[PDB]
């Protein structure tokens, strides 16, 4: 069990705002998700998934089920029985409506039926084992979960992330996925794309030259070091939490999972 500093698309997002979303990025939220998560209040507030999360997880299980018994796309009752496997009758009404829209959307056009599926995840498997990445002499554990892997006719490995809602596409997630994929199919050409199951919209195809791969490695190593330094500082200065993870307050603090426990929450 050799310990190495962690990194993920979630951590990268927690550390750098995406260009164009800088005003909706609060470092104190990262200081709650890491570095204070093991306090009971933070762990409780982090156990409850919002509706946007449960919608997506149900949809991932939806495509998984549609492909476990293929009859559920060839028969006339598939969407209904998949909704039964999803126990969608136990969810709230709005969840049911959104999910049914998405399930019917995949029944109308199953995007992976035409494809040679290497793996289709159920959405409940958690993070795989981390891959150790070596930049310089620094090594860090990258964690990445592929929603789907298939092989194109040209023998290109295609990583597909399945999304729902208004969620845009952060190409940094695709960068994480391409980097992690290179260590599982080292000899193959690898591409990544997004697909929203609720908008039936797809992204273009994303690839990375070797130069861009090393660039992503360098940035991720820098951010892992910074994360560890800040965690160490909070350990060294246990009373200065809001200094080390500085708050950016406002209306966006009505959407934080931690509004109830953040001393700088805007309550307006
Ligand atoms: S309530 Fe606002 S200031 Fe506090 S952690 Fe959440 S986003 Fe940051
Ligand atoms: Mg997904």
């Amino acid at each position: 069990k050799p310990w190495y500093p962690p990194m993920s698309y979630s951590l990268w997002r927690s550390l750098k705002p995406a260009i164009g979303y800088e005003n909706w990025h609060c470092q104190t939220k990262r200081g709650f998700e890491k570095a204070r998560n093991k306090e009971p209040e933070v762990q409780r507030l982090l156990s409850e998934d919002n509706q946007p999360q449960k919608i997506g997880k149900l949809a991932q299980r939806g495509v998984f089920e549609f492909h476990q018994e293929l009859v559920r796309l060839s028969g006339s009752h598939g969407v209904e029985q998949v909704a039964e496997i999803l126990q969608l009758n136990q969810e709230s009404p709005e969840i049911q409506a959104r999910v049914l829209v998405i399930l019917n959307n995949y029944y109308q056009q199953p995007i992976l039926l035409n494809k040679e599926i290497i793996n289709l995840s159920r959405g409940d498997e958690g993070y795989p084992e981390p891959i150790v990445i070596e930049q310089g002499n620094y090594k860090f554990n990258l964690s990445a979960a592929f929603d789907c892997i298939f092989r194109e006719a040209d023998d290109t490995i295609h990583i597909l992330d399945l999304k729902t809602g208004q969620s845009n596409f952060d190409r940094r997630q695709a960068h994480v996925y391409l980097l992690a994929a290179s260590y599982r199919y080292p000899q193959e050409k690898i591409v990544a794309s997004f697909y929203n199951l609720e908008t039936q919209t797809s992204s273009e195809k994303i690839s990375l030259s070797s130069e861009a791969i090393e660039a992503v490695k360098i940035e991720l190593a820098s951010l892992a070091k910074k994360h560890q330094q800040q965690l160490q500082k909070y350990k060294d200065h246990p009373k200065d939490f809001y200094h080390i993870f500085p708050p950016q307050s406002g209306y966006v603090c009505r959407y934080c999972p931690f509004t109830s426990i953040c001393d700088y929450a805007n309550k307006e």
